[PDB]
């Protein structure tokens, strides 16, 4: 029993820290085989960061004028390029620690955990979501570029977040590991400015219920498309027939139709909690996907 | 700028754990130097359990009666003993990836990040705190018995937690490293409650604190109190007391912030008070009781290890 915001362990991820120096800005850096990743913004001066041309940045730079630190031990850059909004910069050590890892893409509503690191060196780590705003509500501190967010299912490391920048607002902008920002944001000092993730709400009634608690259903149901007019007017996202279909095993595992539990979020957004929680909290939690519900509950519901 | 629940990184802990099998039964161990750690209920069958003696169930048993396995490897144990409440096997092989250590006993209100396990494989790491009432609001499922709670102070890990049971009402009971329980439990399937459990004061002031450096100042007042008067209210909340060694220990959040600890004692006075008149906090509609102010000092300045 329990639920708690879980993260993967974050060794794997640990091995690849690297801290990136060029010029007077140094940020961390990802080391996988022969090769660091990291934000290209570390190419910029402080006047760079409004309109800066990184080509015109990047063909000034030799290969020595990059540091790559290890622990302790200087990585020899022997080749660099840039793609997208990622420095890669090879190096003449491939890192022997490297996991079994991927690069992916996600979409808004997916998970991640976050090795927050500050000099090449891991600070600590916590679970993350992309928002729907394509930003995601880090905890990150001057120096904490190139950070990454991961997931480590099947034993396979899937790199999904670099950290480029804090918006104005406090929330955070990055990339893939392809380089590419998520949402509409650039690597720029320019004015570049949420709602609730519904599916994983579902998901975590779910849990709850997995894990003993019935008190917030109801005997009514609702058609979905019911459920999105009213949902919408609390600034939840539209739920989806893809969304429905997620839901189906622990839908399964319970005995609750998916829109039977539709109809209990109705309810609960209507009528708040009378001083009761759902898993400890007393707000409807949405940084818990369908597949992270059910990597952490029993696979048998406490009846 | 941001505010999370954040775990110690776990990787030096990875490197030590291992499955111990005895007889049916198979759960994680620490695997440090030549030793391996596990919870003495390892040797007891279902039976045994309801009411073991376990200094006659541990003579019944031999060195050949376990088995350790790390990763796809086999660790041939060559020695065996318990220590209060944990099983220690000696084994053939020294861990080449032991971590500079020391077993820490932690105080209620402490919190520590645990790496659950399964077969010996590390599946996932939270942040948890040392209730009140001496039990944790950990997340395990069968198989988790010897997973470990720790901290990292400086360049060391602080073991301090490992898993032993799951009492009725879903809360979780355990050791220090030395075997000794936290809190009023013992190692049998036997009735077990803990105490009514109370609110940690002096964490959910560091909290306000972390507040505070991230912006949200709706609660700040032109009061203050005293010890003595915060204490009757925090009584009257089912609220830890407050210390003046917890007024010395927010010092420095308090200096960071420029609010002496009695007027935040105030803010928080009037929150037990009034509520939050459908305000939130750091995005929490409770009073969040599991940062420490070491967490709060430790996130908000990027300490790393
Ligand atoms: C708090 C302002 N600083 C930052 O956002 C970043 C990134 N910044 C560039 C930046 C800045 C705002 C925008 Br919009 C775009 C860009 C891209 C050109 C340079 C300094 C390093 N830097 C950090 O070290 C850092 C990271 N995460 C949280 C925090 Cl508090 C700091
Ligand atoms: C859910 C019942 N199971 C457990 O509590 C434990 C421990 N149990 C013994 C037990 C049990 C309750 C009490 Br009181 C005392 C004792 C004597 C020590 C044996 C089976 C392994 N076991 C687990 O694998 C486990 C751990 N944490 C969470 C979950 Cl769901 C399971
Ligand atoms: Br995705
Ligand atoms: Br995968
Ligand atoms: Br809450
Ligand atoms: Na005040």
């Amino acid at each position: 029993s329990g639920f708690r915001k879980m993260a993967f362990p974050s060794g794997k991820v640990e091995g690849c820290m690297v801290q990136v120096t060029c010029g007077t800005t140094t940020l961390n850096g990802l080391w996988l085989d022969d090769v660091v990743y990291c934000p290209r913004h570390v190419i910029c001066t402080s006047e760079d960061m409004l309109n800066p041309n990184y080509e015109d940045l990047l063909i000034r730079k030799s290969n020595h004028n990059f540091l790559v630190q290890a622990g302790n031990v200087q990585l020899r850059v022997i080749g660099h390029s840039m793609q997208n909004c990622v420095l890669k910069l090879k190096v003449d050590t491939a890192n022997p620690k490297t996991p079994k890892y991927k690069f992916v893409r996600i979409q808004p509503g997916q998970t991640f955990s976050v090795l927050a690191c500050y000099n090449g060196s891991p600070s600590g780590v916590y679970q993350c979501a992309m928002r729907p705003n394509f930003t995601i509500k880090g905890s990150f501190l001057n120096g904490s570029c190139g950070s990454v967010g991961f997931n480590i299912d099947y034993d396979c490391v899937s790199f999904c977040y670099m950290h480029h920048m804090e918006l104005p607002t406090g929330v955070h902008a990055g990339t893939d590991l392809e380089g590419n920002f998520y949402g509409p944001f650039v690597d720029r000092q320019t004015a570049q400015a949420d709602t609730t993730i519904t599916v994983n709400v579902l998901a975590w009634l779910y849990a709850a219920v997995i894990n003993g608690d019935r008190w917030f259903l109801n005997r009514f149901t609702t058609t979905l498309n019911d459920f999105n007019l009213v949902a919408m007017k609390y600034n939840y996202e539209p739920l989806t027939q893809d969304h429905v279909d997620i839901l189906g095993p622990l839908s399964a595992q319970t005995g609750i139709a998916v829109l039977d539990m539709c109809a209990s979020l109705k309810e609960l957004l209507q009528n708040g909690m009378n001083g009761r929680t759902i898993l400890g909290s007393a707000l409807l939690e949405d940084e818990f996907t369908p597949f992270d519900v059910v990597r952490q509950c029993s696979g048998v519901t406490f009846q």
